[PDB]
């Protein structure tokens, strides 16, 4: 069942119950594509932003308050997520994001209209603005709240729990491994202490581009001039951003064409993340490799059992929580590729690839946010090392014997490790075999200790 | 409200309605991570696949005929799409795809229970399987299908639609461009044909694909080695799964180990996909730039009004088509890098990215198959040439002297050139004031024809 | 020292003994970038071409014979390499290779002139083409050179190698691993055989995309129209090419637009070294951790050794080999995005990132080409397995309970695997400890063969 | 010619001149692969790395001055660049630098053999040290001298040539453009401001990865324990390379097996690196844009003849710096993928894909650094604008009209600009012609003024 709207370009049915119009209605026939529309966060910060905008013209004298007030109000309820159900236009819809700037401006102009108050989308609700602005400015307000308050939260947690195994292994003695194969002896606590500092580093990383991802277009209109909008419009709109979201990170455009003609800012922000992502595979596989067998792998460690393995082999666990980071760090190199190929492809006053962006970029600081703390809290939080196997694992690698090289040169060290391979016997064995001592009996064992060969600090 | 199932790992609580079981709810709890499942194909192909194992099973005497029949009926209840939201697990699960093997066996099993039979996850849905097989091979059947039966069609309306222009053009001549500079004559039918060559080349780039994106690992269970599968288990799933579904190119895996130690067949197919996106974007690009103006581009042709452009800019209307296309390509290339990512990424027997790789794969076939037909219906079709400026534009080209190369030789030409844009006067006047003729007036003129220099087949 | 020479441009300085003149000089100033030049068989493919061109022409009476001949010995000394560093230019020059077609051009004229013979760069040397067909057209020549001659008898050596080992290993059992964790028993062979399969499906992906990576733009001049060329050049010039060269493979552009436009051949062709890279990663990545150790890995084979593994540690040797053919398949990835964010960034009649595109497509075939065989031969050939230790880990696997399935069921069979681990026991020793058998002891038995397990061919 | 060196392997065959030694030549044999070493940063970076260890070793009474002065005097003759062609290791050699780390301890002992001195390239040149430490650190040494000293100038000569010109150009009014279609005005020195923002947005973003980018792995030894180095041996090397270089930026790790096991600010860096190729591909678009016609295209500004356009149509020039400056991107692109590729490969102590990361880094660093400076030297400084023609393309412009939005609302504003368009009048003639002055004439004027439109600073 549909009622009849329009639009500047004629008639459109629309359905009866729908809070969205004529331009929402055209954009659903356009653009059935992915049948996946804009994400809560997205929604939540269009209905900020249009909060904030009315705001302003209120303050200005250039909105009717109980117009304003009305917006306002139908712009919180938006905000708040009672009509995402309203808004069913594509992801692929006109890179301008105009089709959900005006869906915005529609269901609120509905909302309006049911409490009594008669607000045109565009005369009204879309005041001062452009989707030139808007969109972006939405965009840019949902990745620096999706930063700050769930990314950096989330690498917290995750960089406490490794921290905390660094603390806990500290003189958990085991073979280091380089290319694969045996080296000299290192802890587990300093190999969780590197993963953390690569999780630390990260924090760093998604820091650094917050004061070029928190610019905000919003004042520039059409094409970064500000003409139809007040003098001191954008900075007034980020003020009441600011005092309403508690996001300080939050600022006005450097330079106003800069803001609307790139979204360079979107591209910088998923660098970082796929920093991230390029780390957590490291973390990832090496905990999985330590974790593998029991009996045909390292069986280093052992992971918190989390579901039954397999369909078919009775009683086998697998790591599924590394799968599933590796899998997501995937996510986040695609979707990575995909927002640097649209950042590239402005033209002119306006990149038109900013739905697409900021999809991918979304996306990205949701798998890595509640991918990270599953991992600190199923994973690596219940972590047990197996300790008798690890002193072992350290004792039996040949590569004990590099200490001695100071003493023996590099040259007869190596002629004592092809030897007692060969052989199936120990380091001490094939230098006090090879004559080398008196180099005392006494030196040799001190310098063989693996655990004073990690260096524990 | 909650019901107590139990896995060989323990009990777990599971909602009271929810069809799924114990194994299914601890991939909920396990992977809140994008809160995506599987899609409706992926979903169809695992209930296909589960009703052709089971009639194997009973064809061969190894499933009883009663709990057989009831698999069937319950296998092609979720292949029509009556459980969809029986299925909850994130993409981002083990990457085996186990859980959502689990979620299609328990989701049977209860369906099955309702209807008076007791059938086993494990013992009987999952009947001379393993996820290691049955995923893939699930992942296999959807992509296969989602390039036969809907990338290929689209693409061959797409490619009806340019050849129809390259036809409706054909002597339609305007100034060619290269580097974005003045070049000598095309027709818009010629780069028209252009385009429909690239798109038939796509049809024949996912054709090519075919032969190995068909291969099913069906019938290599655990490792490929085919333990607990009877002797030509694969070969007989297949021969249902060809006769139910109607594809051809389906067929058993040309070897068992890498058709399920690695996923390549799906990074060449998404290869495919991203050599379209680059030819589409192409496409899109040209014919946005041809219908760029009214007044301050070129204005060669004009594109069908599908909204009105701008939330400020009254009367406006832009490219969304183009738009959406040149988006779309970006996600498909992103989508690209993801699936190389994981399938670079297998260890020993198993790839354990498959969930990842098909969320990709599928989501490319998908947007580029909607995009593909919205843009020859509501742009392509529609286009309308501005015949008569065209024709100006290919007489007003500088490198209309460039047939004249033989007779006077590249300098001089070259002195014609920028005699001719320093006077703002016509090549043939250029060359007849430089005393060239005597080359006569007759050949002059005749070489200059804009049409004929275009050389229409 | 310097001699004066000019273009329609101007006069410019070019060194007294370079073979280039006054363009090939331009360009060494405009692009001092990179500092790299064409590579070896792109000179080449120049040399040829234009041979082939001044061959044609000279058949068709347009080109005096003794500037013909002339010409062809010129470029015959250039596709020979008697006069690569005649070629100065950067790659990242003009995007249509204007310059190193002129480059080509002006060495003929000077080597023309130093035996009697005055030939004009443009009037003669480039009678009835443009950089526009020629650069792509020499472009294709050296790529399907590249992937017939090279890659293709390269791939085919792996193929042999890992073949032989697939043969040579038919019965080496050891355990099989999924998600790194004990899985059933497989064969090294087996396994190898799959490898072997990655590198015969790769060869059939190179093969696929002959059909477009051959066709050459020869004939289309500026904009692909042919003008200033004569009826039917271009097929002229491909059968010159194909009597010389071999390569069958050479043909006609399908459309002619198509191929000057795009250089969608180009990224279709990466696709394909893309997925060989892929496939190489998992290939050298599960060859370096069955040679891991020795003492604290897997140890499954041992790699030939190549050199001293490290300048601290005496005596460790590194899997090497497999780190070269790793590095390479992240620059094929590499490069691979570079050909397509150049091949989506064509404009009208011409793409303009040829240079970078043959640069990056040339060299992914290179890198593959070389270390396949260096892989084959130095790594692959030498490879010795540890057969005890292998029956050994196939023993030990807690899934060799798998088989017993159909006898036990599921979820009694992972209650033999959970208390065989508790144990330290067998599997074998948990059943009759469980008091299963009554299955009888003599079926137990054959069902836990690890061989028997394997189900080898 | 030949002569005979051994290393712990056996004997070799090295060229008599030659002097590298017996490992250097089995990576000769062993990888090659692309025939491309290192380059000369890379080889400097060595050269003064091994002189700091040589002096620090010195300094704590480790190494005999004797010894240690000639391996400085060595070191040094290595830096400055007399050695390069005796360092012949390919790219695609051993994952940590093994290799050309044994080059620069070979060749530094044969020239002070040479100078009476006998140093053993283990014992001696490499005392201290392991390649796992050094040749990442002189990788970041290259990475940051080449971001400090090479791009960021380079850059910021690009920032002041667009700055100028955004100053030069302050009231040149002009159409904005928005989709490709006609906008409200702007002026072309806004639109370079924007440009210039993103150049020094890119400087911000290169000089944010500096804090990460300059740690140096120096003195972490084989694992990143610091066995075989004396006491605080990293800081000072660290202090003597930081004295010697003058990069206050290079500083020890934060985590010492974060600085081996990883190779995260590399991928750091090169996200800043992709990021200004983004920007730079919106620049140069932009500006080619700009430049197109004469007659066919926007003609907005010249840009600089660098030389004759086309082989075959003369006259023709062709925008071929921003040919040169967008092909650099997608090579930036692509080694930006390349080496976020290795980054992820990483395993427990050692990530060995440094060569290759290193190699695709220290290439963008450089494209980029003489790219840009060309960019703006022989593109940007002499841009001319178009006066007349930019102010009649504002004044054609139909959304002139949007500045009456507030006095005659959107939907009668859309009516307005339908019926100009229809008519080819003004938008002053169709409002005043619709009746909707008595909004005065006096008022109608001001708004439509468009470089009052444009509202400059």
């Amino acid at each position: 069942e549909y009622r009849i709207e329009h639009d500047t370009m004629g008639e459109v049915r629309v359905p009866k119950d729908a809070l969205w119009r004529a331009q929402t209605q055209r954009a659903v026939e356009n653009f059935p594509i992915s049948f996946r529309g804009l994400e809560r966060t997205q929604i939540r910060a269009l209905g900020l932003l249009k909060a904030a905008c009315a705001q302003v013209n209120k303050d200005l004298g250039l909105l009717d308050p109980e117009k304003a007030d009305a917006i306002i109000a139908a712009a919180g309820e938006i905000a708040e997520g009672k009509h995402d159900d309203q808004f069913p236009i594509d992801v692929f819809q006109t890179g301008s994001g105009t089709s959900s700037n005006m869906n915005t401006n529609e269901v609120i102009a509905s909302i309006a209209a049911a409490n009594g108050v008669t607000v045109h989308p565009n005369d009204h609700v879309n005041m001062s603005q452009s989707s030139n602005d808007t969109f972006p400015t939405a965009t840019h307000i949902a990745a620096t709240e999706a930063a700050v308050r769930h990314l950096i939260p989330a690498l917290e947690v995750l960089h406490a729990s490794l921290a905390a195994k660094a603390k806990q292994w500290r003189t958990v003695v085991k073979s280091g491994r380089t290319h694969l194969m045996d080296a000299v002896p290192v802890t587990l606590g300093q190999e969780f202490g590197g993963y953390a500092r690569q999780i630390e580093a990260g924090i760093e990383r998604v820091k650094a581009t917050l004061p070029r991802l928190g610019e905000l277009a919003i004042g520039g209109t059409a094409v970064g001039t500000g003409l139809n909008a007040p003098e001191g419009f954008g900075a007034k709109v980020v003020e009441v951003l600011v005092n309403e979201t508690g996001l300080a990170e939050l600022r006005t455009a450097v330079d106003s064409f800069e803001a609307q003609a790139a979204r360079d800012g979107l591209v910088e922000a998923s660098g970082a993340l796929r920093t991230i992502a390029v780390s957590l595979t490291k973390i990832a596989n090496d905990i999985r490799w330590m974790g593998s067998g029991p009996l045909t792998g390292l069986a280093e460690i052992q992971l918190p059992d989390l579901q039954p393995g397999s369909s078919i082999m009775p009683g086998k666990v697998n790591p599924v929580l590394p799968e599933a980071v590796t899998q997501v760090a995937c996510q986040v190199v695609g979707n990575d590729a995909a927002i640097a190929f649209g950042g590239a492809s402005g033209a002119f006053e306006l990149n038109v690839y900013i739905p697409m962006m900021a999809r991918n970029l979304l996306e990205s600081f949701t798998l890595l946010s509640n991918v990270s703390r599953l991992f600190a809290e199923r994973c690596i939080d219940g972590l047990v090392a197996n300790e008798e196997r690890l002193r072992e694992l350290a004792e039996s690698s040949p590569s004990i014997v590099t200490p001695l090289n100071s003493a023996i040169g590099y040259e007869e060290a190596a002629k004592v490790a092809k030897q007692a391979l060969a052989e199936k016997k120990t380091i001490r064995q094939t230098v006090i075999d090879r004559g080398l001592i008196g180099l005392s009996l006494e030196e040799l064992d001190r310098r063989l200790d693996v655990l004073a060969m990690a260096r524990v600090k």
